[PDB]
């Protein structure tokens, strides 16, 4: 059949992905840049992966576009609109890891996370992935490319000048570097850490939400000790271990009431040490009224806080999932061709499928984001509305 027609329908679905790719992400850049509420460095890493995204839609996909045609071309330009789209992959893949990794210092270190990652850091390291994304990106432009052996027959087959090729992905891209460079290298082991820094966040979060609740448990246990203690030495047993609880869960209203606390344990620490078992276990059940009045609603808190933490990171760890699911069938067809020489290659409709599904990613996020993200969602609303 002639090339135009299944030519025609690869051309219009990447136009329309195109389409979708810049209304999206310029929707998502527009939020940001809105709302207050919006504007931390883990978005400005959002921000920065939108702005690959809309040049995906901007230049990538027209790129494509260009390169499907096989047209005549200076290799040393084809290369550059083979290459580009790789560009904005690599500093994608730093977007995600940075986002990942600012995820896992909020999780660990949240009393120091504000000190370490400000917005005068991250907009410097974003300008550092961006230039590295160049680099690794446009690789092939110095020099680890096919240009020096051209296919002769296929230039003049289609008439092309002299100095000129084909401009097509696999005649000027080596397969070598698309397989061992950029995808075992520059892909496959930025995700690979991604997911180990997104289980490290899982762990450490399951971990902490486990030790809230044994806190609270082991408050709860020793008060019942004291009460049915029968000597003044168990009551000051369980008030010693009370006290190092209390302290190690105290780093306003629950200040006072953390001090309230250590001082009612003091207090009733200070009458079992005379011996006082009686008025040891009264003064303990004053415990009770600072229990319910104050920690609990900090331990509460704690774990509401601790909640949307995983929330948000599992939101980000789809993110970056969906990054993984639409790009490795083109990797992964790129491995076929470059280690089994021996098979026929993929099909022609399969490539274009490949590459559709692979620019498709570019649509995704901003609706994971209108989905799982409420402060996202409602300033779509209110953009669209106004
Ligand atoms: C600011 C942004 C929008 C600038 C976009 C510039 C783009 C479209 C330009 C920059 C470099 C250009 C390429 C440079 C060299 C060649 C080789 C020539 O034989 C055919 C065209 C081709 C392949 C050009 C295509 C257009 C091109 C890719
Ligand atoms: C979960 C997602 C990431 C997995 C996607 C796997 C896809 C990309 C795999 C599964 C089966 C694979 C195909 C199996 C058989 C062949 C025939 C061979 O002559 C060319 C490669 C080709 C055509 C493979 C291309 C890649 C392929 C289509
Ligand atoms: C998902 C994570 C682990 C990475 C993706 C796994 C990749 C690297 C794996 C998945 C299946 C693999 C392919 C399966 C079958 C063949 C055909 C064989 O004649 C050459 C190797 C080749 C082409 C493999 C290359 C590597 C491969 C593409
Ligand atoms: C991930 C980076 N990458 C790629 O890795 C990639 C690719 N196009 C091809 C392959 C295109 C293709 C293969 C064979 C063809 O004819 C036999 C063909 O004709 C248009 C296109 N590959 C391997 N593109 C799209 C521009 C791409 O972005
Ligand atoms: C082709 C990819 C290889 C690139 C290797 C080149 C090395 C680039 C070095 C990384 C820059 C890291 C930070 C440099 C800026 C200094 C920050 C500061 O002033 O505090
Ligand atoms: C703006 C949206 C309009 C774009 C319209 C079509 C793009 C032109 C496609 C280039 C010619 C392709 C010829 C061919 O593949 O055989
Ligand atoms: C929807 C996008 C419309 C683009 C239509 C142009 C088809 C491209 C072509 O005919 O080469
Ligand atoms: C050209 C690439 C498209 C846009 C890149 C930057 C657009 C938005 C940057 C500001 C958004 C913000 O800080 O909230
Ligand atoms: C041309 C390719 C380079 C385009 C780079 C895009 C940068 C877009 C803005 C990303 C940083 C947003 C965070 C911030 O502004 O503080
Ligand atoms: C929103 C997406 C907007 C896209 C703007 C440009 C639309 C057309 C895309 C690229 C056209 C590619 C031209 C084809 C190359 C020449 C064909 C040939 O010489 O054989
Ligand atoms: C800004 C819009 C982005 C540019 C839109 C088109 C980009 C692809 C450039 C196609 C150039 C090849 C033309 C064919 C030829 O040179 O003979
Ligand atoms: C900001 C975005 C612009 C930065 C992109 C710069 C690309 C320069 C690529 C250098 C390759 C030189 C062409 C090879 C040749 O002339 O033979
Ligand atoms: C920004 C644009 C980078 C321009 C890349 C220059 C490509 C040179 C093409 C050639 O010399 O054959
Ligand atoms: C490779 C790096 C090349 C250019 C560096 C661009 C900006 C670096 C300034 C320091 C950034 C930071 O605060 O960490
Ligand atoms: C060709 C290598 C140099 C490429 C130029 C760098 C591209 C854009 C650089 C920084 C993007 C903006 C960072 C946001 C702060
Ligand atoms: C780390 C990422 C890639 C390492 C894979 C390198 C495999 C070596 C190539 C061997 C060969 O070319 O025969
Ligand atoms: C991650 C590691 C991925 C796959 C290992 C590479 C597969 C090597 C296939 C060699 C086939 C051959 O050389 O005949
Ligand atoms: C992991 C690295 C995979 C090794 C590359 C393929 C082995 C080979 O063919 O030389
Ligand atoms: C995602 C993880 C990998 C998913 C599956 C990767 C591809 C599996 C298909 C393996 C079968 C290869 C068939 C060889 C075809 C042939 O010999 O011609
Ligand atoms: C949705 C469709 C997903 C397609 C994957 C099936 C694999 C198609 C393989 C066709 C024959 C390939 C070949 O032998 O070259
Ligand atoms: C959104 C996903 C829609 C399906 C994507 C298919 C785009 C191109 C696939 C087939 C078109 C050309 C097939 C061929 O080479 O004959
Ligand atoms: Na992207």
């Amino acid at each position: 059949a002639p090339p135009i027609m299944g030519s025609s329908v690869y051309i219009t679905v990447e136009l329309a992905i195109a389409v979708l790719a810049i209304l999206g992400n310029v929707l998502v850049c527009w939020a940001v840049w809105l709302n207050s509420n919006l504007q931390n460095v883990t978005n400005y890493f959002v921000v920065s992966l939108a702005a690959a995204d809309i040049l995906v839609g901007v230049l990538a996909i027209p790129f494509a576009i260009t390169i499907s045609t096989g047209f005549c071309a200076a290799c040393h330009g084809c290369l550059f609109i083979a290459c580009f789209v790789l560009v904005l992959a690599q500093s994608s893949i730093f977007s995600l890891l940075a986002i990942a990794i600012d995820r896992y210092i909020a999780i660990a270190i949240p009393l120091r996370y504000n000190g370490l990652v400000t917005g005068t850091r991250a907009a410097g390291i974003i300008a550092i992935c961006w230039v590295l994304s160049f680099a690794i990106g446009l690789t092939p432009m110095l020099g680890w490319n096919n240009c020096g052996q051209p296919k002769e027959g296929k230039a003049h087959s289609q008439g092309c000048g002299e100095g000129q090729v084909a401009c097509l992905f696999e005649d000027v891209v080596p397969m070598n570097y698309m397989v061992y460079f950029n995808f075992f290298a520059c892909v496959l082991v930025p995700l690979l850490l991604m997911l180990g820094v997104y289980l490290r966040i899982f762990a450490a979060a399951r971990r902490q939400l486990a030790d809230l609740e044994d806190n609270w448990e082991t408050l709860n246990d020793n008060l019942k000790v004291i009460e049915k203690a029968d000597n003044a030495a168990q009551v000051k047993d369980a008030l010693t271990k009370m006290r190092a609880a209390a302290l190690d869960a105290q780093k306003k209203d629950f200040r006072h009431g953390f001090d309230i606390l250590v001082g009612q344990i003091d207090d009733a620490l200070k009458l079992a040490n005379e011996g006082k078992v009686k008025e040891a276990q009264a003064a303990a059940e004053q415990l009770k009224t600072t229990r319910n009045a104050y920690i609990q609603k900090y331990l509460e808190r704690a774990r509401s806080t601790l909640q949307k933490e995983v929330h948000a990171a599992k939101s980000a760890a789809i993110i970056a999932g969906l990054f993984a699911l639409c790009w490795l069938p083109l990797h992964i067809i790129n491995c076929f061709t470059f280690f089994c020489p021996d098979c026929s290659h993929a099909p022609l409709w399969l490539m274009y499928l490949a590459i559709v599904l692979s620019h498709t990613n570019s649509v995704v996020n901003p609706f994971i984001y209108a989905y799982r993200i409420r402060e996202f969602r409602q300033t779509f609303r209110k953009i669209i509305r106004s």
